C-alpha cells in the first residue's frame, strides 16, 4: 500500500468520526475567551478540530505527523488548563485521545512505509 498521497482522505474520515462523537463538543470550535478570560495566559496556541480540519482542507498541512502535532495540541492545551484531572471537558479529552490515536496509528505507518518506497533505489 505505497500511496504517499492516501493519508488526506484518510485523515478528513477520521475528522468526520471525530465531529460525530459526543466527546469532541468541547473541542469543535477554538475555546470561548469570554467563558475563559485567563485561557490565554496559560494556552500560548489554542487549537481545536475546527482549525485542523480547515488547514487540511487549505492543503497546508505536508504530512499527517504535522495534523497529528496540532491534534495532540489539542489534549495537551485541555490538560494545562484543567483544574483537575477529574473535570467532565479533561476526562472528554482523554477518551478522545484514546480514540484518535487507535485510528491514527495505521495512517501514519502507511504514510512512513509509503516514503520509504519511494526512496528505495
Ligand atoms: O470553551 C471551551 N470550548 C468551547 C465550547 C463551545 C464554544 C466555543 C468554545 N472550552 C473550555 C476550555 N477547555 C478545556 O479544555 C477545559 C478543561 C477544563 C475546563 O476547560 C476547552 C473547551
Amino acid at each position: 500500500s505505497y500511496d504517499i498521497q492516501a493519508w488526506k482522505k484518510q485523515c478528513e474520515e477520521l475528522l468526520n468520526l471525530i465531529f460525530q462523537c459526543e466527546d469532541s463538543e468541547p473541542f469543535r470550535q477554538p475555546v470561548d475567551l469570554l467563558e475563559y478570560p485567563d485561557y490565554r495566559d496559560i494556552i500560548d496556541t489554542p487549537m481545536d478540530f475546527a482549525t485542523v480540519r480547515e488547514t487540511l482542507e487549505a492543503g497546508n498541512y505536508e504530512s499527517p505527523m504535522e495534523l497529528c502535532k496540532d491534534v495532540r495540541l489539542i489534549f495537551s492545551n485541555s490538560k494545562a488548563y484543567t483544574p483537575s484531572k477529574r473535570s467532565r471537558i479533561y476526562s472528554m479529552s482523554l477518551r478522545l485521545s484514546a480514540f484518535f490515536e487507535e485510528h491514527i496509528s495505521s495512517v501514519l505507518s502507511d504514510y512512513k512505509s509509503a516514503l520509504r518506497f519511494h526512496k528505495r533505489n
